[PDB]
């Protein structure tokens, strides 16, 4: 007699992620008064 049995099992999984997010925000507020005289300025950035 000769018997010969053989198994080869291979399993491969690859997972990839690339994520890119940008946000840039700016707001301005201004009031001006002249002759009473006043100047008023506001600026905000995020």
């Amino acid at each position: 007699e000769d018997d010969l049995k053989t198994d080869f099992y291979k399993d491969l999984t690859s997972l990839g992620h690339n994520e890119n997010q940008q946000g840039s925000f700016s707001s301005q507020g201004g009031s001006s008064f002249s002759v009473y005289s006043s100047k008023r300025s506001e600026n905000i950035n995020h």
